[PDB]
């Protein structure tokens, strides 16, 4: 009568649906990471403490706005609030810090507003004499290569898709367009080129400086904007360089080229953000659910983290409760298989930052139980390469074992995170407690569905066996304290055959002491 | 390269997901019916003509507010806009008319009105509640827990705080308010008088509530379909009996989400859709699907998600409420549901869906079901432009829709009501033949099949030379559908 | 409770196995064609009538031995016996005649041994193995007819004898040829060429008998009309423990292509001397039908055995029991997944008809057909229900026994003036056939497949009708 | 690619068939146990040594015939043959001894259509003529109704009951034949009330205990109570001797479930079953029984006429090679030889053949859907031993391990791995001689008997035995240094503490 275990037993997906039960309560542990954008609503130490207690695992800093000193104080506040729980490692929740880059943009110049008439002509010019003299006849852009990347018939969107232009003739340093969808044109408006291969650099002058700030500020991950190809990922990696080699690169897929070149992008990245906001400007909004499900599926298939983002609980900016469409959207992202779900304006500037978080947490947990693990696991098992790698064999064996005995947890010792990530890719129902002494591994582990990172602070015991056991019991204490299991329950424990990374090979079924 | 047919051939659901392709265009035909609430924004004859052109199939009138005269004029305006396309039967689109009842409510002015004492109109509340039981006021704004129950008094402690005549909900309680209120009685009579196609019955909690709506409609209303609106915990609990007694179901998410934790609504939705899909009865997903478009010309990303996932869940019909009744952009809201539903329909994993549906398809001796399922399999085999079905009552085409073909079901009928009510079923495009009955029956049959051919051609569903499936029967009258033919479009 | 219908509902194959029930009786109809080799035991007119009554659908004639006069009289007697039933076309059973060729061969003191294959040095290398006298002797091994395991033997597609034997077959109006020792597609094209234009409608069934035939199976299947799993010679060429792999591989690939596959040799071998078979033999027959063989075969069991008739009756009993035990639920799911979205109306009609038949558990699928093609298309999707194929073409009726499920029936009535009534006549003929044979009764639902006009290629109409 | 791993990857069963490849060679290990009936052709110590080297795992003694003295000597010879290899424990193969009971029987020119009286009057106990026939089953009338069939001399003659008395029955002959003396009588569809064990059986069973047999094949089991009675005869002294119930008639098939639950395993006794039931239905009974045994996780034996022609011929028929293959594909834990090894001209060849076929068929199993299904039809219990076992089998698939190595005192931990039907061989390491012999009943279990003394450091004692397993697999040719294998151990000594799985290289 709990955790949708009746529906879990259904031999078909239809009967699985039919069995979903509002009176079947979930478990305590919530497996989907919650990423919260920080802003004036949620930036104080006191409000960040409650953000943490409400379920925030990752603090997102949006670098489209705010100075470096502004962002350094946000990061300070986040760390002050996070370490205010440090005294008891058993309860301490790690919180990661994500730097989301502004990235390359196309801006128009100065106009004050002009009215564009649907069906009228408008000329785009790269001639800087019209740079501060834009009007309903002539509009200047700052993308000096635009003529090389568009064709007669190509569409140009101005001000987050509000205005739609179609190129009717191309010149030298100008294009002549017809206004499809008119409206009020303004100054300094964002511009998108649906379907174009935009040749703006992978990282802007500003991103370059912001990225190097992220290294100095010891950020855990970068959300890299407007990634269109693998070479763009490689430039971000290169800018972060040697000292930033362990910072995770999440590519943001925000346009048609990124969706189409997705495979090469995913290969080069540590993870992916389905940036639905900008993506639904670049592509028809009715197609966005296809790109989301395709991307979640392919990341799931590759074992790489995927984040569903933007407007998930949007009304909660003004109202203390979501719309039904919004709660549907969060549940369905989890059902699709997103590792993480994201809050933007709902936490940064909204009237109800805490309710928004607490709601993603309630929905995430309800949806995690509603997942059809029976076919999910079968398909991932079917789709799993037969290879000699002992660490993979061990990971899959532990997930199989966890389903067999419906265990309270899969406990994993990990230095880098990788052994825990390997378990997460098989989508166990039980929560993965990733015991680590590496504080960065513990913060970054939040990117993966099911992983519950715990930061062990005990000294290394001189007998290695004792030291392993010490960390395994730390994990049992965390599970007991957090209410994931109780003394007598069975849990699965993963360890390796010598110290250091890459030797995970040992799966035990143990009672909770 | 089209209609997500690469994704359709995937051996696993996971691969099916991976193959979903924004560069793969859908077909013209949209299978999921669109139900539009009519109100001040959409009531004019001119606007309704555009609602129809945009894709509205059913006009919902909400009898929570409005005079009978107001509603009578709305219905009249819907019929004028509809019949203004009647001159060409090939392009004529039927539009049904749905009456959505106010239903039983609890209202404020806890005795049986200030910070101290509050008065409620529901007199049997003390018998239905217990100590610890929760009471919500003004659409779940305020929350109350009873600390002591008395004769005509409840003593509560307020949980969440923050007016006159406000709505009360009593979560997890068996409310004994009558099936059909005093105002409901008058309104169902008006529904009969005005020839409504369907009643959407509010706050159905059990089978006997549907039987009461059925009894009130009685012999004069015996062809009006009853769609039970599930809006509270009891109606989720007692869903199986309610479904058995009903002609279809509305997932009334608005109120449902006041009654149960907002985070559980997707479970109740997916359960009711799956179970209606299993039973072959129409299911409507309702409420706040494109809510932001009341004030904005474009929806949030979570809103287009919700509409797509509703279609993927298996809903026969989707709904708009304030979005089309009173918002600033009603035609846009309609057009947006048409676009998404169409994308999502291509995205369904028909391969497993059809597999699982027929694995429940009973081995009855019934020839009509055997013919229906053969036709759907044949439609998958040749990827047909359409399944064309001659039906008097709709039943023959309902039986095809039950197996969820990819191809559109052109249901040809001479019955105007049959044509309007077919919209409740995923994939049915009802066309109303007006040609006289031919002397020879065989010629009469062929005349309506050719009518359907011309409709599909005129709507861009198929062109000369394509292959379609045609379902007919061996003799006149309902219940004899037994003949499936694979024919080319002339 | 009948026809293993409880087991048929199992959602898994393990549970399907667990529900198989010896108290669940099969239907009357037996879908798997039985092919009988004729010799001294089974060549008299008297014995042949009983072979037919017992369930013989095809008369195999082994041209490894016998003169043209000998074989001429066997065929004469098979036709005499077959046509002794023609008086009532409702109960008359067509019987096909298959010519099985001798094929190319390698033939032969302890000091020096001579063989007749001139290119043997080129085709073999030091380390290669040579078997003599049906694998009884081995050379590089085993002391105590030459086979070249795993070698590309360049003997001709057909010998000189094969050419006049096929010529004789054309003269004698045989329905099919079982071509021996097929190694490549070009061998099949040679048999096709020799048969020529006058023998254009004679079906070529390739006998797969060696490691090269197996490795090159796909080009061979494409070029043939069907396949024989010739387990005898194939078990000499390859290790006998590997023969079931080859059998199942070929049956699977044949079902995948929708072409007839025959399982042959030693199926009921002990019944040459004994009146009933061993448990291994009963198991072999049942499993060949479960594998998906269109036809099963008897050689010495019927050619020279003491119990020819008991060997036929026993195959009939087992095949009928095994047909019920097939896990149709997944078989049909897989066939329908493994078949393409074509624009071909007849294919959509065929598959919809089989779908319908499962849905109402119909007593038959009745199909009018001139060439047999419309019925072949239906049999490809492996329906539980028997396929009553009505044809006016006697060659079509006789060749239709190659396909699982097809009960071919030859309509003798003249063509009716109006086409509508002509079709109804043949549909009623099918109804009368089914009732007389006990396949179904009045009130039962059947599926009926017709076209929209006369001539082949226009099958487009499926109807679900009660038996009148 | 080897052991049909291309076919192993097929998304469908049809495609799996289509990929089966004769040029894909098996692994060296062979998982299906082989039971050989020992008789005049296989009794010698020297012949038995070669039987063992050919692949005999279990020596079956049929007590239908032969004295206690004769059978005692057969056992002695099997043990002398078996222990001749005991010098090297790495190459030593355990061999089990199974006692097959005679069971409850019914014993006595007939023209078809003629009348025949079946009388129970002992006056005619030696005057069995064509007119009147005597039987030794006094209750036969109790369980005979008008219309019942009666078979005589292993189904050679058939009769139907037309009139009924108490001492007699008026039959008419269906299938005529030559009626001999003291021939076997079967009653199809009858609820025969003969005891679970005859007087002779009770003696032979107690002799079984005296002789320390590993298992009993109990003839003619028709109901749960029959199995309990066999269990009561073996008593506390024979409490560890495994009871394999022989399913030989309609009643046992119909009541299979209650019989399965009480037994330690099942024999599909095809010979006698095909006299009781129409021969064409036996394959249904076999598949039903193997499936349900697979589902219950209890060993099932396929038996009788599998390589029958090899009694006289050095090579089998195509139908016989097919039959052995299909039994393995069905999921039979063990395959059996009777006359082929007991009395035939080619006993060693019959064993080597079943060995060659078994191995091929084992590669040709569709593990993908087999393990999927086993795992779906599989309870969620708090049992850590079951969860470790399933995790090891999944791990073995994921990395295509060369073996699953399991330490087991009682055999239970290895039985639990074997029930998930891994492709990889289960090398079960035990110090318990009876555990090692009885483990042969289970598909995939290769028992090895460790005879090192118990090390004072238990961690070392555990590792000693894992390394012993490594040495066996290298010597046997199951794998080699650098190959990855799965190792199953427990957290403390004694049964029921298996909980540790490790993926490791062969050293
Ligand atoms: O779906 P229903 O109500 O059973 O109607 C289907 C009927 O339509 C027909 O195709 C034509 O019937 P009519 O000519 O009376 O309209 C019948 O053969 C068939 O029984
Ligand atoms: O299987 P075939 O050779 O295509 O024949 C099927 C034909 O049989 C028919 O049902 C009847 O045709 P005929 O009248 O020419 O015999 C046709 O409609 C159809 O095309
Ligand atoms: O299969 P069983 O009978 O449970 O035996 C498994 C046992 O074997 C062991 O690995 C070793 O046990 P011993 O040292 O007592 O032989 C235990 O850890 C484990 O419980």
């Amino acid at each position: 009568q709990t955790q949708q275990l009746h529906a879990a037993m259904a031999d078909t997906f239809l009967e699985h649906m039919c069995r979903l039960d509002i009176d079947s309560p979930p478990i305590t542990a919530r497996n989907t990471g919650i990423i919260c954008t920080i802003g004036p609503a949620s930036r104080s130490v006191e409000t960040l403490k409650e953000m943490i207690k409400s379920g925030m695992n990752v603090a997102r800093l949006n670098f489209s706005h705010g100075t470096h000193e502004y962002h350094a104080e946000t990061i300070k506040n986040v760390r002050t609030a996070t370490e205010s729980f440090a005294s008891d490692p058993i309860l301490y929740r790690p919180v990661a810090v994500a730097l989301d880059t502004k990235g390359p943009e196309i801006r128009t110049g100065l106009i004050a507003e002009v009215e564009l008439k649907k069906g009228a002509t408008l000329k785009i010019t790269l001639d800087n004499a019209y740079m501060e003299k834009c009007d309903e006849n002539i509009l200047w852009l700052d993308y000096k290569n635009i003529c090389k990347v568009v064709e007669v018939g190509s569409k140009i969107y101005v001000d987050d898709g509000l205005i739609s232009l179609q190129v009717k003739q191309k010149g030298a340093d100008f294009l002549v367009t017809e206004v499809e969808n008119g409206g009020s044109l303004g100054s300094k408006k964002g511009v998108n080129l649906p379907g174009a291969a935009v040749d703006l650099p992978a990282v802007s002058e500003k991103d370059i400086q912001d990225l190097k700030f992220g290294v100095e500020q010891d950020v855990d991950m970068v959300f890299a904007s407007f990634i269109r190809k693998a070479s763009d990922v490689h430039e971000v990696r290169k800018v972060l360089g040697e000292k930033g080699k362990n910072i995770k690169i999440i590519s943001k897929i925000e346009n048609h080229e990124g969706v189409r070149r997705f495979d090469e992008i995913l290969e080069a990245s540590d993870g992916i953000m389905v940036a639905r906001g900008d993506l639904g400007i670049e592509i028809p909004a009715e197609k966005v659910f296809l790109a989301q499900k395709m991307m979640i599926g392919r990341c799931n298939r590759a074992g790489k983290p995927v984040i569903c983002a933007t407007q998930m609980l949007e009304s909660m900016i003004k109202k203390p409760r979501p719309t039904r469409a919004e709660g549907s959207d969060v549940a369905n992202a989890v059902l699709d298989g997103a590792d993480c779900i994201m809050l933007s304006g709902e936490t940064a500037k909204g009237d109800y930052p805490l309710e928004a978080v607490r709601m993603q947490h309630l929905i995430a947990r309800e949806a995690e139980a509603a997942i059809y693990h029976l076919q999910l696991f079968e398909e991932l098992r079917r789709l799993a390469p037969i290879t000699s790698d002992p660490t993979e064999a061990t990971a899959v064996g532990a997930v199989e074992a966890s389903f067999k005995c419906c265990s309270g947890a899969i406990i994993v010792l990990t230095k880098s995170g990788r052994s825990a990530h390997q378990v997460a890719r098989y989508r166990p129902r039980a929560p993965i407690i990733a015991v680590t002494r590496n504080p960065q591994t513990a913060r970054q582990a939040h990117l993966y569905r099911g992983i519950f990172p715990v930061l062990c602070k005990d000294p290394v015991q001189e007998a290695w066996a004792e030291d392993v056991d010490l960390r395994v019991n730390f994990a049992m204490n965390v599970g007991k304290a957090r209410g994931f299991f109780k003394k007598g329950d069975v849990v699965i424990v993963l360890t390796g055959w010598r110290p250091g990374s890459g030797f995970t090979n040992t799966m035990r079924v143990v009672p909770v002491p």
